[PDB]
């Protein structure tokens, strides 16, 4: 086995050579959005209840969201309408077992696109969505749908939610870079099927979900060594972390049941976030001797207006920081897992076409963030490319 | 940034530093269940369906199981006895929230006994379960349990199924060997609380499954460049390759549904995996002039004993191969992924009280099989460590 270990692994850092995006045909506006809601579930009576929606619509700095369920679903499946007091999951596991896949596939199909090469070449996939209906679980339908070879190393990431967009590329890196010439395809494709159900004033966390939740899927191709006028490089993942954030469990959470998944949110959230973000960048940095926070480009999974704000103002980021961030997140809404890759794909973009000296906005590092239940917070140092 | 990658990642192989298991604490004798079985379900009176199934467990090779089910509680939960008369999600979910991390807890604290560490030292959690309640996912609450650091990464493996024991090995190489000092423990904790349900004469293809599934949990201290004279390495993991077998779709499926999870296994699935399994040994062996296939030791995922039959008879082993797979077959039965882990305990138990000159029964080279949906199959190459 002498030299095999060192032959079998790669080289470099493992680097996002395409980013591919993809969502439901619906756009559905924000401004209009509270008495649609409240009309297709049948609460347009219930004036107070929807003030509230309205008010946290309103508040939310999204102005549209892409949604899978139309007006038309909604109408055949009224148990999807419902709160809590008919069951749903049957239904919405139906929906899931198509639509998840089709936008993985949609988003798969433009990063490889991107990419330039044979998808014979790839091959890993690491794919992602909150929730799976069956065994196999969507990696394998999407997998299939793509036509992937039959030995393509898959990997399924269910159930960790809105911090798994940072999760996935963790898990990219070490693939990537311990498998010589690997090439992995990295997937999250998330929808409101799932989550989507009528208001309820004993619930006001699910009231927010309704106003911030949107679908939408991102593909990558992730790998190390990439070839020399082939492949183009956009950012290298550096360095990786990801802890909890102490005696916040129900700060963020779901369960899957009969009724489908449902969710819940404390209002300390923000608050929580802010409070140990300044850590989790003295960790990651300290060891590139960076501390002024205003030197990097940015990258924050959009869980809410206010955790924006709140991380922007704790850390005293100049205005400009989250612009890519909040960009998306007016445009998209809340796509969980997604997001930051959305967000990724308007940085390089915007680098580009301002002119920048690299992918990211002229800076050589920078981070993302996912938040999501635990509290669990994902770090993720990146590395521009020059331009 | 060169001799940052350099630093950052591991030198030699993954190998496993530890094994443990646990298992629910009443044992279920394969001898009388179909009488308790159909009595506790109330199919006393279909004497045809009880004597099919009487067959099936007379011919399991199976002598017993671990049950988290008692008498006691399917009292309590008649829901559960039921076939799909009744919806049960939610009860089997509320026992998955307490059981699944209950003996992943208690395989992981034997395991990290053995390793002798500390736990502080551990880095990442892969945590396998077919299913997982909520969001966390139950890799949040072992590592709670265990009262693990707050940034130990985290990579929940859900409704991957049977072949799970191989992919959690193949994800813990890539993770051991790119990140130097990294200590990942492996956890496989799988309950027949969430499948268990009454037998239906129209649905036989989910009638074996009763007779098979069984409960239980593994764990593994997996990391690479073992301290000399500390950490002890009974294994190393060489290779791994993942493949699915043409149109073979519901060879092997499940479905996570209002009445619980549902399953089914076509009575093709002996064939399907023999028929393949060749193609498998050479694709991985050949790199390393092997084709001897009676020159490794083996650890077979026991998916029922015709398939140990047909790969057996398929690949000519000899009566010896197979022995230490039978044996966790007699006496756990099918407990999915964590099954392989279990047989790999045994492996090396074995080897150190029969004399032989390694952990893999005096032999350096062996295979670990993990067969589940897809039909997937999971190749794993192990080397031993010697005596
Ligand atoms: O042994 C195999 O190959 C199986 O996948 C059997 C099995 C055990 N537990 C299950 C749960 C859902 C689907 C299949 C199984």
């Amino acid at each position: 086995f002498e030299g095999f270990r060192k032959l079998q692994r790669a080289d470099g850092f493992a680097s996002i050579l395409a980013i591919g995006t993809a969502n439901p045909p619906n756009a559905v506006d924000q401004s209009t959005y509270p008495d649609f809601y409240f009309r297709i579930t049948g609460n347009e009576h219930n004036t107070e209840l929807k003030d509230k929606f309205k008010r946290i619509c309103e508040r939310s700095a999204i102005k549209q969201r892409y949604m899978y369920l139309t007006e038309e679903i909604l109408k055949k499946n009224p148990d999807v309408c419902a709160f809590v007091e008919v069951p749903s999951l049957d239904a919405r596991q139906a929906m899931l077992a198509m639509e998840v896949p089709r936008l993985a596939k949609e988003a798969a199909e433009k990063a490889i696109q991107e990419w330039g090469q044979s998808k014979s070449g790839i091959t890993h996939l690491i794919f992602c969505s909150t929730t799976t209906p069956d065994l196999p679980g969507a990696d394998f339908e999407v997998a299939k749908l793509l036509g992937l070879h039959p030995s393509v190393k898959r990997v399924g990431v269910f159930q960790h939610g809105c911090f798994a967009g940072g999760t996935v590329l963790r898990m990219a890196k070490d693939l990537a870079e311990n498998n010589r010439g690997a090439r992995v395809l990295v997937i999250c494709s998330e929808t409101t099927a799932v989550t989507f159900r009528g208001p309820s004033e004993t619930h006001l966390d699910s009231l927010v979900g309704q106003a911030l939740f949107g679908d939408g899927a991102s593909a990558l191709i992730v790998g190390a060594d990439p070839i020399p006028q082939v492949e183009k490089a956009c950012f290298e993942i550096v360095w990786t972390a990801q802890t909890v954030v102490p005696n916040s469990e129900g700060a963020i959470g779901g369960k899957v049941r009969e009724v489908g998944l449902t969710f819940q949110l404390k209002g300390a959230v923000p608050d929580l976030i802010s409070a140990n973000i300044e850590n989790c960048m003295v960790e990651a940095f300290s060891q590139f001797k960076i501390s002024d926070w205003n030197k990097l480009f940015w990258v924050v999974h959009p869980g809410g207006r206010a955790i924006l704000d709140r991380v922007e103002a704790k850390l005293n980021l100049d205005p400009t920081k989250l612009i890519p961030t909040r960009h998306v997140m007016s445009e998209y809404g809340n796509m969980s897992s997604a997001c930051v890759h959305f967000i990724l794909d308007q940085t390089r973009k915007a680098s580009l076409q301002n002119g920048c000296s690299t992918t990211g906005e002229g800076l050589e590092m920078g981070v993302l963030f996912g938040f999501g239940p635990g509290l669990t917070i994902e770090t993720v140092v990146l590395k521009s490319v020059p331009i």
